[PDB]
C-alpha cells in the first residue's frame, strides 16, 4: 500500500492482499488483596501467561509462515481498571481471541473479558496452594449466565507450585483452542470472490451473503467472466511474467493422452493457443484474487487492486466452458503450492463457484497451513461390487468399501502425495516443501486435453492419483433452509488398490481426472456404521479433503462461529466445546449443540 | 401474628415466619352412571383415596415434624360439578397439588382437575373388573392434549377388585411424587434474604429476581450488611439471648489452632471480643430471616418482624470482611440443627451470598428435612496425583480419583456425620438428633482463627472432616442465558481416605476449614465416565451436599418446575416426569426434557 | 474519560481515466469539512475537541474500504460517517462493522449521482441488516460548493452527538454501593441491560465499605482539612425542622459535617480511583471501579443509622468543591440505577450536570385556586409538576449560571467564579429530617430560577421487551412568592424545588400535564438545561430502544433509514418493530 500519485491505493512490494496477522490475547488474573497475597501471587501468575505465550508462539504459524503473535495485558489483572485496560490494549492489537490464565481465586465479573464478538479460553492451575480451579468453574458460569461463550482448560494432574511446564493435557486444549481462534481471526474482514455466479444450478454456486456476513465476517465479491475476456483482449496481465511462464510450462506441465472422439479432437496449433490462454486464465484469477504491483506499472490501476479474496471460485460451466478453454489448469494451480514464480502459499479456489465447498476448504486450509483436495463424490464402491467387476477381494483399509474422489478437471498437485515425512505420503505447508518433492509432484502428473463433449471451448484436465495411506479429512457445509450453515466430517485414509483394481475402475469412470480413493473410519454409531452410510448422508456432490485428521479442531472451530456439526466420526472424548454448551445437554451432545448453536446464533448478527 | 396496639404485626409465641403446611388434594373419580354401577363402585373408590391419604400422612413430615395434612374431595367425582365442588374446597385448603384415584372409568375431561399452576398425578388401579387404566391413559390424554401436565401412575402386577394394599411400586410413585409436590408447595410464596449483594463477581451472588419469582414463586428481600452494625451498635437483639449464647459458646465451642502468619496473630483479648461479635452475627442474621417476639418487648417492633425468608445469603467478602469478624460462625450454626436455644430445624443459609447455591440446599433440604453442606469444588484428585504425592494406591470407592469439597469457612455440623443409624454415618431430621449426637458434633470440630491475610477483620473458620461412606447428593443450579435455570445431580459417596493421605492432602490446601472427600457414582455415559469428566462438567464452583441418594426426587421436582437436568447419573428407570414429556420423545429423554421445559415454560410467567 | 473517534470515509467512483482523477479533490474536501465541522463544534466531557479520522484514501474499491477498516480499528473509531459526490459501488465501498452507528451524507448536486449512491447504499444496509443513517440537503448545490447547508449540518451534529454518547459509554461500568433500596424498581440493578444495550460492566460494594474506610483513615488527610475549612467557608447550614425531642446538639452536628464529607470523598475515590490513596499505601483502594456513572442505595438500613447521602449525592453532581470547577460525576439517589443511566444520556449529550428528582405533585389550576386563591398564567396556566428530590441536588440545578440574561446548567469549563457563588449563596443545608433519616446528615435546599428550558427523561424496563425510553421537553417555572412558599411548606419545604411544566400536543399523552405525569413509568426523571429530545431519540434508536412517549416534533424524529421500512405512518409502531427485530448492541 501506498497512495497514488493521484488518487487511489496500489499494491508496491507483495500483493495488495496480505495475510492477516490476529494476535491472542493473554490475561493473567491475581487476588486483588494486597499487602501479603497479590504480591506473592505475581510472579507465579504471570510467568503463566508467558508460557502460554511462547506455547503458541514457537509451535503455531500465519499461512505465510511467521510466527503467530501473542500479547499480555499491561498487568495482572484484580480490578475491573485492570481488566479495562487489558481491553483498551487488545482493541488496538488487533486481538482475535483472549486466554485468560491464573493460579489462585480471583473476582469472577469483575476480572472477566466481555468482548462478545470473539472466542475465550480460562486455564485454571491445577494447584491446592489456591482455588485456580475454583476461579475457572466460577468465571466460567459468569459467561455462561451473561452468554458469552468461553473454553474451559482444566488440567487432569495436581501440579506442584513451583512446576512451571504445562501439562500435554492442558498443551492440547490451548493449541486446539488456538489453531480454531486464529481460523476465525484470519477469515474476518476478508472477502469471498465469485468468478461468474450460478454453475449448472449446483446449490453452493448460488453465493449467500447472508452466510458470509453473519457467520464468518466476511465481505462478497463478483465479477462476471466477460472479466477475463476484456484483460485478455485489452492486454491487462504482466507480458513479462507471461513468457517466462509459457517457457516453464513448455518444460515441466507434461500435456496427456487425448481421449477426444475423432471429429472434435484438436489441431497441434490449437492445442499450442489453448496453451497460451490457460496460463493467462491463471494469472488473471490470481490477480482479481489478490491484486499485482504490476498491473499498475502498466498502467491498470483500478484493476492492481484486486478483490481483497482469501477464497474464490470459477463459474466455468456452462457459458464460459462451451466456448473457451476452461479452468481446470486455472484452478489447478491456484490450489497447488508452485508455480514459475517459485514455492508460494496457495489461493484458496472453488470449481463451479462452489462457495461452500470453498469455505470448506478454507476451514481446513487456515486449521492446517496445507493445500486442500476440491473434488466430487463420485462413486461408492461397495466389496461386493468390486469383487463382481474386477474378481478381487478388498482388504485392509479398504475392505469395507470406499468412495471414489474425483473433481471433473483440477486439483491441488500437492494431492498427489508426493511430499513425504518419515515415510509417509503428506500435504506439506508450502515452506516445508523440498525441489525434489515439487519436481515428483510434476512427474507424476499429466494434463490431458479436456473432453469437448462436456467442455467444447477445450483446455486441459489435471491427472494423477493420490498415494495411499495417507490420513486425511473429507469436509463440506451445507445451507439448512430455517437453520443456516451446518458442518459435516469425515476422518480417514486414502487408498492404495491394487493396479489392476485401479485401473479397471479409473478407466469405466474419468481417466483424465485426478482420482483419490477414499476410506472413511467406522464407528458403529450415526452415519459411520457402513461406508454407505457416509455417502447416502454426504450432503453435497463436493467435499474438501485436506491431509491430517483435524475433526476435533473442526468441532471446535465450529463451536466458535456456533455451526453445529451434523455428522462426524471424532471419538467424544475429544469433542471439545465452551464450557456453557454443557448446560444445553451432557448425554445428547448433538442435541445440546443445535440448541446452543440456534440460541447464541451467528457472531455477527 | 398478633395486631400491634397502634399500627403493624408483630410477631407473638414462635418466629414471625412459621414453616406452611401445603396439603395434598386427593379426588376420587367414579363412573357417572348410576341405578347400579356408581353405587357398587363408591366403596371401593374412596377407599383407594383414604389409603393414599393414610400413606403420605403417616410417612412424610413438614420441616417442622409435623405429619403431611390430606384433603379429600367433599364427594366421588363423576361429573363437572363434582370437579367443581372439588375445586373449591381445594382453593381453600391450601392445596398444593393433586392426586386423582379411580378404579373404573370415569368422563376424561368432565372430571379432570384444571389447575394449571400446581403438579397433578393420577392413579388407576390395575384390576380387570373396571377399566381403572383406561381412565387413566385417558385423561392423560386430555392433560397433554390441554398442556396441563399430569403424573402417571400405574401398578405392574394386576390386583385383585377387594385388594386394598398399595403395591409397593406405585407406593414409590406416590411418595415421589408427593415429597417433590411438597417441595414446591413450602417454597411458594416465600422469600430469598440478600444480606449485602455480589460477592466478589461471583455468577450466583448476582441474585436474578426473575428465576425466583417465575420459577419458584418466590420474593426477594435485601438488606445492606450495614444493618448488622446499626443492630450491634443500637442494641438491636436480646441482650437476655446473647448472654446465655456466650455461656453456652464458652462451654460448647473449641476455639482452634492459630496458623495465622506472626505479625498478623491477634491478641486473646482481641479474639475474645471477635468471639461475643460473631455470637451477635448469628442472632441477627436469624432475626432478620424469621423475625423475634423479643425484638418487639425491647421495643423494636419493626425489626420483629422479620424477612420471610425460607432461605438467605451472606455475602461477607470483599467489603465486610476486610473490616469486621467474617460470617463462618453465623454460617455454620444457621446451617446446624442445634445452638445455645436448643435442637432446632435449620436456617437454609448461602456463603458469599450464592442465591444459586441457597437454592440448590433448599430443594435438597425441602426433599429429605435434613440440613445441608455448602461447599468449594476445591480440586479433583487422580489417582495418578494421589500416588504421586502420597505413595498411596486409591481403592474401593476412591479407586477411580475423588473431589475435595471444602467451603471458604463454614459448614453445617450435621456435615461431620457423627449422627448414627444402624452403625452408619448420616444426617438427621432435627426431631431425630440425639443428645449425644449433638455431642458427637461439636466433639468434633474446632474453630481456627480466620485467616486474616484473606478476612482481615477477623472472626472464626469452621473445621471437621465429613466420615467416609456416607451416601450423598451434590447438586447445582446454573443460569443459562437464554434458557434460564439448569440442574446437575451427582449421587456418590463421602470417603474415608488412609490417615496419612487424608492429612497430607489436607495440608497443602486449606486445613482450617470443614473437609469432605467425594467420590460421585461413574455411569460409563454422558459426564460419569470418569471423576475427572464430572468435575470438569461441574458448572458452578459451588455444590450442595445432602445425606441420601436423591437424584431422582430431584429429577421429578425439577419437571414440577419445568427445569431442564443438564446433567444427573440416576439409572434412567428411575426418572418419574409428567406422562407428556414422552409426547416431547422416549429415546432422547435429555433432549425432550429441554423440549418440553422449553414449551411449557415456568411455572409463574 | 475515554476519547472515541468518528471515522469519516470518503467513497469515490472506482473508474480512472479521467471520472476517479476527476472526483479526488471535492470527495476528500467532504471529508475534510465534516471533520472541521465536528471537531471544532463538539466536546468531549472532558473539555477537549471531539477526534476525527479519516480513511487512508478515497474508497472506490473493496481493498481500499480493507485499508479503511484496518486503519479505524486501531483508531478507537465509535461510528462512521460516509461522504461522496458521485456514484460508487455500494456493497464494494460499504462499512461492515455491525456493532457502531453509520451515517452516509450524499452530496445534493447534479453532475454526479451522489443522491443515487446515498440511496443505493442504504439499500444495501437494510438488506443486510446494519443500520445507517441517510443525509440528504434538501436544496442542489453547486459542484464547487464547499459550505455544508444547515439541514446537513444539523443531522451531521445530530449524528455525531449521539453517535459520541454511544462511544463513550461503551466499556465503562455503573457502580451500585448497596443493593435494592425500599423496593424501588430501578434500584434492583440489571446487569444483562447495561451489558446488552450500553456495553457496560456491573460493579457492587456494600456500603459496609464506606465505614471500613472511614475507621481506617482510607482517604486523603490534607484533602480533609482542606474541605472542611473550604464548606464552614462556603456551605450554610439550614433551618432544622426536626421536633423537639429528635434536634441534634451542635457538637453532634459538627462531627456530622465532618462524617458526609468524607462520605463525599469516599463516594468520588470509589468511582474514579485517587492516585493519594496509593501514596498513603492502599495501592488496591487507589484504583477504583471504573464508574462512569454510579448510585448510593442510602435507606434503609444506612440512613437508619448514620449520616445520610445527600451531601455526597448533591457534590458528585455539582460541577465544583474545594478542589475547584470540574466535570460532574453522574450519581443516583436510592441506587436508582435507571435514573442514573437517563440522566448520563442527557450529560453525554450536552455535557451539562443533570437534576434528580422525584415526581411529587401534580398542581392542576383548579387546586392551586383552592389552596391559594391564585389564577395560574402563562407557561404555568395548564397546571405543572413539583420536582423535588428526597434530599440532594446538583448545586448547578439552582440555575444561577446566565447565558445572555437567561438561566442555564452549563459545561464546567464555561463555569464563571461568580456563578459558582451565586449557587452557593442561593442553596442552604437544613439537618436530614430524623424520622425518615435517623441517622442525621443534611439536605440541599433551593429552589431552580424560572423559564429555563429543560427536558425530563426516564428509561424503564418493560418485562419480556426491554428497556423503554420516555422524553419531556418544557420548561421551569417561577411561581407567584406566596404561591411557591403555601406548596413548598406542605410538601417538603428542607429538599430543592423545581416546578416544571412538560409542552403539550395535543397528541398522546401530552393533551394535558395530568396525562403527562399519569403516563410517567416511575417515580423519578432525570432533568437536563436544554431542548434535546430530538437527540435522544436518534440515541435511542443507535442503542435500539423504543421510545414509549416524547413531545418532540415529527419533522425533528431522525432515525437509521432502515426504520422507515419497517413503516412510515405510525412511527410509534414502526419503532417498537425495529428495535425488537434488531435487538440491542451486544446479544
Ligand atoms: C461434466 C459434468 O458436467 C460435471 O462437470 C458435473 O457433474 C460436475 O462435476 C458436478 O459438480
Ligand atoms: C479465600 C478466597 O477468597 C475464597 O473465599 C474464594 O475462592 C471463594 O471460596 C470462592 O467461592
Ligand atoms: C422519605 C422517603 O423515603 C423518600 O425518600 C421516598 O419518597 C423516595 O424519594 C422515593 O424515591
Ligand atoms: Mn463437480
Ligand atoms: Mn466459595
Ligand atoms: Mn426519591
Amino acid at each position: 500500500h501506498h497512495h497514488h500519485h493521484s488518487s487511489g491505493l496500489v499494491p508496491r512490494g507483495a500483493h495488495m492482499a496480505m495475510i492477516q496477522h490476529p494476535r491472542i490475547g493473554i490475561r493473567p488474573t491475581i487476588d486483588g488483596r494486597r499487602q501479603g497475597v497479590r504480591e506473592s501471587l505475581e510472579v507465579q501468575t504471570m510467568n503463566m501467561a508467558k508460557s502460554v505465550a511462547d506455547l503458541i508462539s514457537s509451535t503455531l504459524k500465519y499461512p505465510d509462515g511467521e510466527p503467530v503473535e501473542c500479547v499480555i495485558s499491561p498487568s495482572t489483572i484484580g480490578r475491573v481498571p485492570e481488566a479495562a485496560a487489558s481491553h483498551e490494549l487488545f482493541k488496538k492489537s488487533n486481538v482475535c481471541a483472549t486466554i485468560t490464565v491464573t493460579p489462585c481465586w480471583c473476582y469472577g465479573s469483575e476480572t472477566m473479558d466481555m468482548s462478545p464478538d470473539i472466542p475465550h479460553a480460562i486455564w485454571g492451575f491445577n494447584g491446592t496452594e489456591r482455588p485456580g480451579a475454583v476461579y475457572l468453574a466460577a468465571v466460567l458460569a459468569s459467561h455462561a449466565q451473561k452468554g458469552i461463550p468461553a473454553f474451559g482448560i482444566y488440567g487432569r494432574d495436581v501440579q506442584e507450585a513451583s512446576d512451571t511446564d504445562i501439562p500435554e493435557d492442558v498443551k492440547e486444549k490451548l493449541l486446539r483452542y488456538a489453531r480454531a481462534a486464529l481460523a476465525t481471526g484470519l477469515m474476518r474482514d476478508t472477502a469471498y470472490l465469485s468468478m461468474g455466479s450460478v454453475s449448472m444450478g449446483i446449490g453452493g454456486s448460488i453465493v449467500n451473503p447472508d452466510f458470509f456476513q453473519e457467520y464468518l465476517g466476511m465481505r462478497n465479491e463478483s465479477v462476471d467472466m466477460t472479466e477475463f475476456t476484456r484483460r485478455m483482449d485489452r492486454g491487462i496481465y504482466d507480458p513479462e511474467e507471461f513468457e517466462r511462464a509459457l517457457k516453464w510450462v513448455k518444460e515441466n506441465v507434461k500435456e496427456g493422452f487425448d481421449h477426444n472422439r475423432e471429429d472434435l479432437v484438436l489441431s497441434r496449433e490449437e492445442k499450442d493457443r489453448q496453451w497460451e490462454f490457460v496460463i493467462k486464465m491463471f494469472m488473471i484469477g490470481r490477480d482479481l484474487m489478490v491484486g499485482n504491483p504490476r498491473l499498475a506499472e502498466l498502467g491498470f490501476e483500478e484493476e492492481a487492486v484486486g478483490h481483497h479474496a482469501l477464497v474464490a471460485g470459477f463459474q466455468g460451466q456452462r457459458q464460459w466452458t462451451d466456448h473457451f478453454p476452461n479452468g481446470d489448469f486455472m484452478e489447478t494451480f491456484l490450489n497447488t503450492q508452485f508455480d514459475w514464480n517459485g514455492i508460494r502459499k496457495p489461493f484458496v479456489f472453488a470449481t463451479e463457484n462452489d462457495s461452500l465447498n470453498g469455505v470448506s476448504m478454507l476451514f481446513n486450509y487456515l486449521l492446517t497451513n496445507t493445500p486442500q483436495i476440491f473434488a466430487d463424490v463420485r462413486t461408492y464402491w461397495s466389496p461386493e461390487a468390486v469383487k463382481r467387476v474386477t474378481g478381487h477381494t478388498l482388504e485392509g483399509r479398504a475392505a469395507a468399501g470406499f468412495l471414489h474422489l474425483i473433481n471433473s478437471g483440477s486439483c491441488t498437485l500437492d494431492g498427489t502425495g508426493q511430499a513425504t515425512r518419515d515415510g509417509k505420503p503428506i500435504m506439506k505447508p508450502f515452506w516445508e516443501l523440498e525441489e525434489s518433492e515439487v519436481q515428483a509432484m510434476l512427474e507424476n502428473t499429466d494434463f490431458p486435453p479436456a473432453n469437448r463433449e462436456y467442455f467444447r471451448g477445450g483446455g486441459f484436465s489435471t491427472r494423477f492419483l493420490t498415494k495411499g495411506d495417507m490420513p486425511v479429512t473429507m469436509v463440506r457445509l451445507n445451507l439448512l433452509k430455517g437453520v443456516g450453515p451446518v458442518l459435516q466430517i469425515a476422518e480417514g485414509y486414502t487408498l492404495e488398490l491394487p493396479e489392476d483394481v485401479h485401473h479397471t475402475l479409473d478407466n469405466r469412470t474419468d481417466p483424465g481426472w485426478p482420482t483419490t480413493w477414499f476410506a472413511p473410519r467406522l464407528t458403529g454409531k450415526g452415519a459411520f456404521k457402513s461406508v454407505y452410510d457416509v455417502m447416502n448422508n454426504w450432503g453435497a456432490n463436493h467435499g474438501a479433503i485436506t491431509y491430517g485428521h483435524i475433526g476435533a479442531d473442526l468441532i471446535t472451530l465450529a463451536s466458535m462461529l456456533r455451526i453445529p456439526v451434523n455428522m462426524h466420526n471424532v471419538p467424544e472424548e475429544d469433542i471439545f466445546r465452551p464450557k456453557n454448551w454443557s448446560l444445553f445437554g451432557t448425554e445428547d451432545l448433538e442435541s445440546a449443540d443445535y440448541r446452543a448453536c440456534q440460541l447464541l446464533g451467528p457472531l455477527h448478527k
